[PDB]
Protein backbone atom coordinates (compact mmCIF):
# COMPACT_ATOMS: atom_id res chain seq x y z
CA UNK A 1 0.00 0.00 0.00
CA UNK A 2 3.06 2.39 0.69
CA UNK A 3 3.59 1.89 -3.32
CA UNK A 4 -0.20 3.06 -4.03
CA UNK A 5 1.28 5.43 -1.68
CA UNK A 6 4.33 6.49 -3.60
CA UNK A 7 1.87 6.70 -7.24
CA UNK A 8 -0.22 9.37 -5.97
CA UNK A 9 2.18 11.10 -4.17
CA UNK A 10 4.19 11.01 -7.59
CA UNK A 11 1.58 12.48 -9.02
CA UNK A 12 0.99 15.38 -6.78
CA UNK A 13 4.82 16.36 -7.02
CA UNK A 14 4.52 16.43 -10.59
CA UNK A 15 1.58 18.20 -10.87
CA UNK A 16 3.04 21.52 -8.40
CA UNK A 17 5.58 20.71 -10.60
CA UNK A 18 4.27 21.27 -14.48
Amino acid sequence: DWLKAFYDKVAEKLKEAF
